[PDB]
């Protein structure tokens, strides 16, 4: 049950937030042995890198900070899994902070036909549908999932092939939410855990939740931003919010997601090694070792 | 910065059966620690990697005349197949051991992948000629032997991985300091072209590129089997065979960046990093070695 082939694809993104540093994520990743995980999976990794911009940050107020920079990347992104996306194998993307996420949805839906239902599980300390119009910072990480279902600048929302749909997600984590963002969730009837529901009912009920909703669907594709686990095991982020998941919990939410037959694509979003190396890096490659059943 | 591919093909070759001493089948994963796909990075968007089946047999420590042929034969088979399958004249295959009897699969797989007209030229940087045989090796290491299979000197087991052999016309030595004497008798009767350590001295690694360029003009393509103990001790000291009196670091940086600049050259050996003997000053300048060969400082 092992893979022909994993699809890496490195998305060295930091213009979607303000701090230097969440761009070295998958080199640093390598660095503490991403690529000995990967050999673990399949004999064959084909490596993808993502061009990084080389701009001046815009570092001033703004609604919408660095749109070229997200947009470029994100074009990219969509594109290189256009192309490289597989049911019978396995991509995975490392960010990079989490605006990459538009065009990691945008790429899954380009790969498939029209009428697919593409599947979303975003694990987060935040729900990330802001707009330009109601976002608190102007950081275009705090907006994919926005943009993804069709609220956000033309330049962005453009980006996707079609929409996704509220319906189409489930959170798992969430707990530092916006007022916009609250009232999508309540209005739309966004299926989600905050990170205190996951407390309560545990992980085991989030994964039932989770099979039980996408049955239907062609695909799930996972979104990991690894401010979904509490600070005291992730520490180089960029945005850490307390009373998060805890390590355990998300270990085994990774192996659960893991042993889905749907899910094709997974993001790893958000390590900032200059914030902090060793001990995040090593936690972050523990959840990726669970979700392929290593460890 | 100056080289760049569609791809690069990145096969690691997690190979110490060649040899006695443990941590040479670690050397890709310790490279990869210290940077090696960020280089690759530098030179193309695309990274094609292969990871060679690792044997995990236990070590055959008695006396034999050829060590662990079970897993030599196996690793240099599958190397060989794989090596065939993305060979490219466009692009470039690197590969990383392991110890250096995976030259044997690495020459076999560029033979395999031309047509069985081609003309294969080899440039092997060493400390050693690799060229003994069964019969003559002081150690019974087949890390010593992958030369003389690839011309049809061995065992069958080990031969018969060449679709055809490889010539003594075919080789250049650059570097090699520490010679058996079955090797003499081969370099001396085949008049195999080199250049010893002792020689790069005295007529600088300038003349030494010029030779290449010159005896390899009839060559459909070049090989390059790079041996990190051609380099002199002070500036490699993880290596399992290290000898005095070696290439300098300068010399070497310069023989790389040459060598990257040869158009028939589409595939490279790096080998012989053993980490467990020393990880950090000898990692990082084969990581220079690397980026040399490509073009960055
Ligand atoms: N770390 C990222 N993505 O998960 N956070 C994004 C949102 C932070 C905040 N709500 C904002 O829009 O500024
Ligand atoms: N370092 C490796 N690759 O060059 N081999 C060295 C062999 C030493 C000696 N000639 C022997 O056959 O045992
Ligand atoms: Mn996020
Ligand atoms: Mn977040
Ligand atoms: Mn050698
Ligand atoms: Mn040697």
């Amino acid at each position: 049950m092992q893979f022909e082939k994993v699809t890496y694809i490195a998305v060295p993104q930091k213009y979607g937030q303000k701090k230097v540093g969440v761009e070295e994520g998958p080199k640093f990743l390598e660095k503490l042995g991403f690529m000995n995980v990967l050999e673990q999976v399949a004999k064959s990794v084909n490596k993808k890198t993502i061009t990084e911009p080389k701009t001046p940050q815009e570092l001033g107020v703004t609604n919408a900070r660095n749109l070229n920079e997200v947009e470029s990347v994100n074009i990219e992104l969509r594109d290189t899994i256009a192309k490289e996306y597989d049911v019978n194998n396995l991509l995975i993307n490392i960010g990079g902070d989490h605006s990459i996420g538009l065009g990691t949805i945008a790429g899954v839906v380009k790969a498939m036909k029209p009428n697919a239902r593409v599947g979303v599980v975003w694990f987060d300390a935040h729900p990330d549908m802001n707009t330009p119009e109601n976002s608190p910072s102007g950081n275009i990480h705090g907006m994919p999932l926005a943009c993804a279902v069709g609220l956000g600048p033309q330049r962005l929302t453009s980006i996707m092939p079609h929409y996704i749909t509220p319906k189409d997600i489930m959170y798992v984590g969430i707990r530092s939410i916006d007022v916009g963002e609250q009232f999508e969730i309540q209005d739309k009837h966004i299926d989600h855990f905050t990170a205190e529901d996951v407390k309560r009912v545990g992980m085991k009920e989030v994964i039932e939740a989770i099979n039980k909703k996408f049955v239907d669907y062609d695909v799930i594709h996972l979104s990991f931003d690894i401010d979904g686990i509490d600070p005291e095991f992730i520490l180089g982020t960029g945005t850490p919010v307390p009373k998060g998941i805890s390590l355990e919990d998300s270990l085994y939410f990774m192996s659960e997601m893991g042993k889905m037959k749907k899910l094709h694509s997974v993001d790893i979003v958000e390590y900032n090694p200059k914030i902090e190396e060793e001990i995040t890096g090593k936690n972050v490659l523990k959840c990726i070792s669970s979700l392929f059943g290593i460890k």
